[PDB]
């Protein structure tokens, strides 16, 4: 895809707020595209140590980073050169909401994000906010095609300290500055992972792997 | 090995309920390969007469016994079977609907019977469910979390429009089992139910289903599955 | 409003299943719709000792008792002679789903109804399957007319045994057989109590007041 | 009656944020009598221009120091002023749209000041709110719970539309006080918040509401409140 090289880097800034506490945060990474892989390092330079669980923000820190087939329509190679965005709210089972925006762009070989966050309705006494969640399971995102755009359904499950899991619903737009070609519905394959935490909890290096295609069983309609 | 289930397994289904205002009665007749993970229904609306809201709300009510299953990943529904299980459901769709469903599952011979309950409610009068405007469901992937000795299965599914667009809705299932079973870790299934054949008359629909159950298969730096 | 007389009998049946508990209800009861009183005996006659708690079947357990001013059309006693009916999903903050859909008819000064119910979901180990509920608090319901129907939308709160409270969102839908004259919108301020419960915990006297009013808040714009 | 509340308190609010892709800020002056219930805000739009979405969306989140309380009812937020507080929203449309906020409230001799921070997604595109089809709120009814130290708000609002019908939304917003405060025991709040005055380039929007705190108007059998 125009523009798109093996190896891109990131720069990220992401600025909001969670149950009354107000933070900001940047990150610094890179990955490949067509492989679909990337690596974030992210450093919390407002707010100090988390009241919260970083697990929560960590779906807002790029899905040019996705191995896409020839035969499916790459929506967001296409759309990175004149840019595009996406706005996100994330509902919890037990009460929270995570509403977060974004802005995509790109300069030279940097892929450039600005985040915003607010999560409001947090549990004060649940997993999230008492920090009690170890990392989110791997997921499948239903990609569908809306209106020029892309709307992402998704259930991802996120692992608890007791060894349960506390599980939320996504529902991801996606809008481009330029018009491009839209994919038929399709599934994104993920698994986002932190790899390294600093001891005074500031610095998080974080990882994600993404594989899109289309269902894997067979279709007695000759249905994708 | 599970004795009691054969390579190929008889279904016998009655369905109850109503949907926006209107009561209905369903009976199935079908046919499976319960390792093989597919399945086979032939669907017969007996009381309610042809429906007035879209038949596609009612395909998810109509058996994971039918779903392949590795070595590796211990099989709930299969361990469940002959002891008996139920399942229970939500599915909340994005304009407005909300079906509710309750199902028992118990094993007579190599038949497997299935008890099913729907109550739906709130569906505009308008939109694509209640003016049968849809055209089946999309392929999707459901989340199987071990939950308090028994399962939670999350999906969001995508019903196709005559519009050429979709409408979704969420979907949260519980599952209990009457014997104590070996619990699965968490991992995910594969699904495609498809419609084969849509009587004229309204009266008979034939439904197939292909399943598969496994792990993520993109890589780990953890090391977790 | 025709065959609506100063009290009316109520028979109500009822049939359902709640987290896998399947049960049988029936009601003998009479009140009166002017004063918008009502007083309901309850027999649980299936499903032995019920594993959840009575309040979750409560709301289900007839508009028709509701003190209505001049100024307001009654869509419920309007509806009543040619008969109506409601259906309702309630929604738990903690996960619980109830959903119920109703027969109302008249035959003489005798009020029938035909309830079903089907509840999922709800937390193996939260208050409602734990029977650590006591009564539901007064509410106040916004009735909003809609193409020939109503919809009536309210937040009630559940009194638990530790003293705080569980909440749920009910949205209720109306129809009525005959087309009758549909009012502006308006609310419902309710109070649902249960009054006594036999020894044997099957027998249950439910009462219930509901007044009828537009927002008494003055307005700038000249709007009710 | 209260600590620092004044017969009539004025107001120096902030708003910036963001719905459906475009960012705004709101500057608002005004002015109330905090114990008669009543209050003004003269809203400027400062950046974003003519907002491409509808204003009443952010209505609810241009102060409840403004509300007729009971001498029986602890009024939370007239406690709560001196030393500060702070609210919390989910706003969820019943056609998709979420609008979350968070605010910050203070107390600098009579004038109270707000800090209001607004993220809303999800919004139809074609919706009655992002094409701008709606006309002012209706009056509500507010529960008032008490939780863990602070209080659960849960309503029900009904946004009145251009074609004569209504888009209704769930609205449960948290408060939390700086200093620990007398809680009152559940009750309920009666709102009417209403547009009087709009510039034709939709940059200034003057702001009526007033409220009535009070227990259920129906009698109890078991003696209640």
């Amino acid at each position: 895809y125009p523009s798109i090289k093996e190896t891109m880097r990131v720069q990220l800034s992401m600025e909001g707020s969670v149950n009354y506490h107000a933070f900001k945060c940047t990150g610094k990474g890179e990955g490949k595209p067509y492989e679909g892989t990337q690596s974030l390092n992210i450093t919390i330079t407002e707010g100090g140590p988390l009241p919260f669980a970083f697990d929560i923000l960590s779906h807002a820190f790029i899905k040019v980073f996705a191995k896409y087939p020839k035969e499916i329509p790459d929506f967001f190679k296409q759309s990175l050169p004149g840019g595009f965005s996406w706005e996100r709210v994330s509902t919890y089972e037990d009460g929270g909401v995570l509403s977060a925006t974004q802005e995509t762009s790109l300069q030279g070989d940097c892929i450039i994000c600005k985040v915003k966050v607010l999560g409001t309705n947090f549990p004060a006494n649940g997993p999230v906010m008492q920090k009690k969640t170890c990392g989110w399971e791997p997921s499948t995102e239903t990609v569908i095609p809306r209106d020029g755009g892309l709307l992402l359904r998704d259930t991802p499950a996120l692992m608890l300290a007791d060894g349960g899991h506390l599980s939320c619903f996504m529902e991801t737009t996606y809008k481009s500055k330029k018009e491009v070609k839209l994919p038929e519905l399709h599934f994104h394959h993920l698994r986002m992972e932190k790899l390294n935490i600093s001891d005074d909890w500031k610095t998080v290096e974080q990882h994600e792997s993404v594989v899109a295609s289309y269902s894997q069983v067979p279709s007695k309609l000759g249905h994708n």
